[PDB]
């Protein structure tokens, strides 16, 4: 018996105490923990790396695909077929090919074509060629992704080193080594970890499956962690499945004190120096290796064939884990010992064979303990999750040790149960292997992609190429030019209207006016004193009166009676009741104008729908509303744009300010022009503002090029059908309303909030400038969109909270986009006038949704630079409001006038 | 009786019950978390903006400061005084400069004009012009601080609104407009909130206040928060005063329920339309206008006056929160109301006098019932941050209105008491306003402004301009000229040794091949098959083994007996001793060579010393070595440098391979030059691989116009003092030395460590490659760093993290950029030598450092690209080792000898 007592002592360090195991296990709780820190991750040696796995498998799949398993002891090719809607039962078959030590070692590129040529034999043989079967692939290496079908290589373990993988997608390269044979297509829907593939297996038989575990060439584990433990996926909604990748548990030192001399060694001779360690004692690729070691020493001693040692015994890998298999079996182990003993040159007696038999033993029972060990880690955090007293659960298993040792399984359940006694565990073995579960990944993953790839389809149409957007940068010329031309005006649809403010303040300007601001979401009674010379000075003072909706669409008479009404307040507001004062009126629609005081509305916009409006002056209308009142008296002495009366107010400090933009409610822009190109104002000296309503582009169909399904609903449920085009694909009463008709199709088509169109998603109105501008926010947690839209009345998930961010998003651009196209053909029109090869010039810029969007403005202005580089615009915001222009432009019509 | 009945049932919805207060507060409690949260901050209104200020006064501050005051009713500059010394510990002298309307209102250039102008009329009569006066600023607006000496304004408040400030620094607007009059210089140090001055200065004399507290013309508060409930400022040590800025409480409409029809119609005349409403229903700028507004809604309706109304009531403005105290007052009471409402044009009757009274009541009540929900929220906030169950502190407050107001503090502190009932709050009124407190924030600042600037001197000289770089190129390339030119290589520093290899290999190269690896991090023993011709392959494997330190450093025959005791193990290892194998030998330190297979070593680098060596041939001593054993028998064909056998593992696949590179434990490289510049061999015919030995760059003086005091250290204390140095500035041996001695330095200066030199700090190696990698990761969190260093032995805070981290990256990013200016020179030799215009080349790379670290290789590129821009230059990363390279030029050698 001292035969035994002996090597059992020698080895002493080999034999890990249950108090020991238990420490271990405690330790690797640790890790788990550190892996799933969003601080700790980067440091921790067990990655915790997410899978995007939601469950097992429930039933629901169904179809046909490909998996593909390499990294394992043979690179597998398996076809899964399954309809239980047509009574098909899961059903697969598979074939192995052979792949030398040659390519495992040799440059990414040999590798992955040989991939892709196995790809294209296995399906030239059942010629599926044609069709698109979608392709699984199990690859059981760390990788990292942000998505099912991403992988990067984090690390090469076992018995791959390949030049150029490690830190590239495997997808995109075995991607372009199929392209590169244009033999056929593959669409690489999925890349699984193997214990991934194989806890899927074994989760399709046991609905209780929640752990994935492989203990073949190397050594790993996946199990089912909670969201709300994985920091680093945004979620906390239901389970994902985490591979802990524990190969690497003590790459860092962690375990020094349980390795052996032995273990060192191997290291030293191994393919990845320093790493995998813990998976260095464990996997059947080292068991045999790390025997032939103990041997070595052993003999080297004369511990074992008297003092013998040959060629052979010191030759490195001539030890297999089949023979510390075939050597562990219970009546031919001995017998076996003898004959692998025997060919290794040494003569071997039954003393010998007792011994070998025995250290396989030792290597052979540590590996079983140490994964005990950490399972058990796994199993306790299980438990915890569920907050049972108990635990119950299933473990999927798989690999080449597990399998063949016939020692092994016993010996490792054993083990676990007494270090986890709360624990009722199962333990199915996938016979399939991966590559059921890869199926039933790739199904979900496939299903998943069919939503994403349409959803991008739709999205698509809102995209402008770089090309797109010089087309409509040359309608819009085009259209000016139509509008300018009096031969042409009639038919413009841009109607280019004269404002008759010839120039910007030239600061001459001086006394006291009032102002009206109408148009904008807010309308407001001004009074601004303007003083000029040396010490120049502008005062002003505001008062937002609101227009009940009923009267803002009621009639003519009732509107300006409000107005005049809230005029009268506004002076004695101002304690100026009296006097006759001038008037800047800035009215935000288009007029046609004979001279600066007169203003004829060629037709309502926006919201405002009046009756006996259209047709008439509205300095008439003022008036006329002024005299039944009969309280005070006025001047009115211009009306002015909102554009127009904006630029004015930029100009004042800014001289070379010559363009105004609008981007708030409604969308519109004004610059000055040569006289000699206003072919419907008499005269040709000096220059114009022109107030182009550009909005009205597209109202001739010029547009109807990139206008969308979603578009012309808009449009079509409007307040005035078939007019402002432009305006609405950009302006802010129309993009949440473009948003909400995506949504309530995407929903529909089941994308979105389970397919159930909420009462709230068919309220008009509903993603107002402010929800929009809040949505896309920068660096915004999913958790605070949710909340956003939740108050609103949409109860989202994360997924829908995601997908709604993109949609806002994609409209927001493309109107940011639309706009710049305009405003570049502005500024290149201006630049031309003044005969420039580069020009400098500033637009003066005001509108809520300008000033909300995170991302309007910046979008608006790369496009403006990118497509009239000839250009340099400087966008200023006004800080005053229209008013102040209004009352710099009342000032120079008193003086013109007082001629 | 009768009367106070009537109004009020009027004004019922602003008679707050304590319900309601409980339930505001409970408001307030959440919008304060809400403003903390990293995840709801975003769309919070309440801000809770920090100050970057850790604490009230300590006694340790001291100086003479100035200080600017804006935003109050008064602009005021201030001098404060703080020494121990003298006492009148406190003195300070102010002066209010006037400040209209014209310069609130205009442009944030006037503006700012304006307060350098005062603040160079103030600096002038104390004649202290040309004294440092560390300055502070008093900036009441909410503003946006990564610093204490920034200020991003994010919107104007109360009375100011001026344009081009807005999203900006006012810190840098300030400097602007200062450095615009050229009159004199201003170190403004720290920009604090009135509310901040305000607790400082209260804390100065009460060691117990945690809360400043305005009730001015706008109100606002502050308090020393927690760290760790700080989201937006990484940390948890310690504490921080937050600025809630809860004038914009319910901005969101989360008031809307407790707002009246006064409170809105007050909004719309306002400078800030929908914003700040909550302050506008307390502070001094609206009570008085919100009392006016309401006797015009009671005269129309009849309630007052015999239902009559005058202009001067209706006039914005004319009834002040001046008024409202006086006609509260106990007192004059009735008998003010009388005069100011017979001012009004109004007649008064002696009930009208009391009726207005009893609206000043209500109003100037529920202002103060508002602010004690929101300040005992507060109050609760502190308490819970203790955990204890009573709360004892002092509030700081000040502002006009609850100066001035006959009933307010009373009441408001009645309320408050009664809302926050185990609390004792004492209320200290600050007499000598914000200007002490704010210099008190100045000293501190000022102190660690004077700490960073020290720091970044230091670091400064860390940095190199392209133009240095452009320098370095040309010295390199001199030095290059000098080691070629037989007339002076015995002088010259970079050797450009021959390594007799002549060509990158023609892909013919075949057999077996042994190889050597010493030199780098790792010795090895490698065996390598090339099979070559219709398919070439190339198998190989090999043996780590240690070199005990002992034998590193002893004699040249421990050390190649050792090296032989392995490749003895080694072939035993592969199963293979009996034949004369051919074995390539990389042997990584300046060799003198004669022929492919001789190689003198000239000097050892790095961390090698062992004896009699130095001047011997190592292939003569491995020779011996080998013969001594007389074990065996092998054929050593060549000696070379991992250089050379990178280079040339990298070309085996790359034709355009033509530059090796090694940035590791040592730095080093080679290329292909032509024989008629290798003057030290005969022949002018074909090609030359030179290893450049370019670490010795610099030890003729060449760079001591670049290198610190830090790296002389370095050089001085390393094992080859004087030799080396352009490598010692580079490669991961050296650069953690550099990086120990910059901190070592910083903590005797007290910058870092609490000016502890620990034990470790004194430990050479403690910043291996490794853990320099780890620490300068992207996107790591401050967290990890500290974990980091901690584990290192260094107790480090979040700041100290701060430092270390930096450090680390100014040496690292140096170390890429010379290594790019060395490149830069090899590469544009190389196209000017082949007359190019234009060149192609890639470059075999290797080395720990350059592998590990998040940076290097990134920044090392970009430099050269920038600096050689007619070159185009690629990297390929080296993963087979040198061996594959040496066994390459093996090949070619056995061959050539034959041949
Ligand atoms: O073992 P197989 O070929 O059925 O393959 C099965 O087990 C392997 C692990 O064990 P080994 O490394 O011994 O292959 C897995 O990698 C593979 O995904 C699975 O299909
Ligand atoms: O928006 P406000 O009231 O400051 O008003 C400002 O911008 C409006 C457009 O933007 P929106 O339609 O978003 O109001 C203009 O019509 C208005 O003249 C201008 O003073
Ligand atoms: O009031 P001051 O000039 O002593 O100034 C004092 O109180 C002001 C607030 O109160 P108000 O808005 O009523 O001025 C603060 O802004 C100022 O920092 C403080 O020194
Ligand atoms: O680093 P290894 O062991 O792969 O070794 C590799 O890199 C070394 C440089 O880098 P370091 O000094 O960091 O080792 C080289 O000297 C060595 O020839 C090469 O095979
Ligand atoms: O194949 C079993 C395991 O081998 C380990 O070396 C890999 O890192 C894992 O991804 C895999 O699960
Ligand atoms: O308010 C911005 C713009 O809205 C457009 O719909 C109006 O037709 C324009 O007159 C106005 O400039
Ligand atoms: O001055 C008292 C308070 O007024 C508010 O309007 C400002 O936003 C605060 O920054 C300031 O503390
Ligand atoms: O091993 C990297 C480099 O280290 C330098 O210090 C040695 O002098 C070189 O021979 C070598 O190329
Ligand atoms: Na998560
Ligand atoms: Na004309
Ligand atoms: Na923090
Ligand atoms: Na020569």
């Amino acid at each position: 018996d001292d035969q035994v007592k002996k090597i059992d002592k020698y080895l002493y360090a080999m034999r890990l105490s249950d108090e020991t195991l238990i420490d271990i296990m405690t330790r690797f709780r640790k890790e788990m923990k550190n892996g799933l820190s969003r601080d700790f991750n980067p440091t921790a040696t067990v990655k915790m790396l997410p899978t995007f796995v939601r469950s097992i498998p429930d039933g629901s799949e169904k179809g046909d695909f490909i998996a593909l398993d390499l990294g394992g002891s043979s690179f597998r090719i398996l076809r899964v077929q399954v309809n239980h809607e047509k009574n098909q039962n899961v059903h697969m078959e598979s074939e192995v090919y052979d792949t030398p030590e040659n390519i495992v070692h040799g440059s990414g590129s040999q590798l992955f074509d040989h991939v892709a040529e196995c790809l294209g034999d296995f399906m030239e043989k059942r010629k599926i060629k044609d069709k698109k079967l979608p392709v699984g692939f199990t690859f059981s290496f760390p990788c990292q992704q942000s998505k099912i079908d991403e992988a990067i290589l984090i690390t090469w373990t076992k018995r791959f080193k390949a030049s150029g993988v490690e830190g590239a997608d495997v997808v995109k390269l075995l991607n372009k080594a199929i392209k590169k044979r244009g033999d056929y297509d593959a669409n690489i829907v999925a890349v699984v970890n193997d214990t991934v593939g194989t806890m899927m297996t074994c989760g399709y038989d046991d609905q209780h499956c929640e752990v994935g575990l492989i203990i073949g060439t190397g050594t790993n584990a996946c199990y089912m962690e909670e969201l709300r433990h994985i920091d680093l996926v945004e979620g906390d909604e239901g389970r994902m499945c985490i591979n802990t990748e524990w190969g690497a548990f003590g790459d860092d030192g962690s375990l020094e004190d349980i390795r052996t001399e032995f273990d060192r060694e191997i290291d030293r001779g191994s393919l990845n120096p320093g790493k995998q360690l813990f998976e260095k004692m464990v996997s059947g690729m080292y068991l045999g290796e790390l025997v032939r070691l103990i041997l070595v020493k052993m003999a080297k001693e004369g511990l074992l064939f008297e003092g013998r040692i040959t060629p052979e015994l010191l030759t490195r890998g001539k030890f297999n884990t089949s023979d510390v298999s075939a050597i562990e079996k219970n009546k031919e182990g001995l017998h076996n010992a003898k004959e692998i003993l025997t060919r290794l040159g040494v003569e071997p007696s039954d003393d010998d064979c007792v011994s070998v038999q025995h250290v396989c033993t030792i290597v052979s029972f540590r590996s079983a303990n140490l994964v005990a060990a950490t399972l058990g880690a796994i199993l306790n955090r299980l438990r915890d999750n569920k907050g049972t007293p108990r635990l119950r659960t299933t473990v999927g298993v798989n690999g080449s040790l597990y399998k063949t040792h016939p020692q092994y399984s016993r010996r490792f359940h054993k083990t676990l149960r007494r270090l986890v006694p709360d624990s009722d565990v199962r333990f199915l073995l996938s016979e399939s292997g991966s590559g059921k579960g890869a199926a039933m990944v790739t199904a979900v993953a496939y299903r998943l992609a069919e939503q994403h790839r349409q959803i991008e389809e739709t999205l698509a149409h809102f995209h402008l190429t770089k090309d797109m957007l010089l087309e409509v940068k040359k309608r819009m010329r085009a259209e000016m030019e139509l509008g300018l031309r009096k031969q042409t005006h009639n038919n413009a649809v841009v109607k280019m209207l004269p404002s008759f403010v010839r120039r910007t303040p030239d600061g001459t300007e001086n006394g006291d006016f009032l102002a009206l601001d109408l148009g904008g979401t807010n309308f407001r009674v001004l009074l601004v004193k303007i003083r000029s010379g040396k010490k120049r000075t502008v005062e002003m003072h505001n008062k937002i009166y609101a227009i009940p909706i009923e009267i803002m669409q009621g009639t003519g008479e009732e509107l300006f009676d409000h107005i005049v009404s809230c005029i009268s307040d506004f002076l004695d507001y101002m304690g100026i009741k009296g006097p006759r004062m001038p008037l800047g009126f800035t009215f935000s629609f288009p007029c046609q104008q004979t001279s600066l005081d007169a203003g004829i509305l060629i037709t309502w916009t926006k919201g405002f729908k009046a009756t006996d409006c259209v047709g008439h002056d509205v300095v008439t209308l003022l008036r006329d509303a002024i005299k039944r009142r009969e309280e005070f008296d006025l001047d009115v002495v211009a009306v002015v744009n909102d554009t127009v009366g904006t630029m004015m107010t930029c100009a004042y400090e800014e001289p070379t300010c010559e363009v105004g933009l609008i981007v708030g409610t409604g969308s519109n822009a004004c610059y000055m022009e040569e006289m000699k190109n206003v072919e419907m104002v008499e005269g040709d000296q000096g220059q114009m503002c022109i107030n182009m309503e550009w909005g009205a582009f597209g109202d001739n169909g010029c547009l109807d090029d990139i206008r969308t399904h979603y578009d012309r609903l808009v449009d079509e449920y409007s307040l005035n059908a078939g007019k402002q085009r432009y305006e609405k694909m950009i302006s802010g009463m129309y993009l949440g309303e473009i948003v909400r008709n995506i949504l309530i199709d995407f929903t529909k088509k089941g994308f979105l909030f389970r397919g159930q169109i909420s009462e709230t998603l068919k309220t008009r109105g509903i993603f107002e400038t402010k929800f929009l501008s809040q949505i896309e926010s920068d660096r915004l947690a999913l958790l605070q969109v949710r909340a956003i839209l939740q108050q609103l009345g949409l109860n989202s998930t994360c997924d829908d909270s995601i997908l709604v961010k993109t949609v806002c998003g994609v409209v927001s651009r493309r109107a940011a986009q639309l706009c710049g196209a305009g405003m570049a053909a502005v500024v290149d029109k201006i630049r031309e006038n003044r005969g420039l090869d580069r020009l400098n010039v500033t637009v003066g810029v005001d509108g809520t949704l300008y000033k909300l969007h995170p991302h309007f403005s910046r979008i608006m202005h790369q496009t403006v630079k990118e497509l009239s580089p000839k250009c340099n615009v400087s966008f200023l915001l006004s800080e005053d409001g229209s008013g102040k222009g209004a009352a710099l432009i009342t000032a120079v019509g008193v003086r013109l006038r007082t001629e």
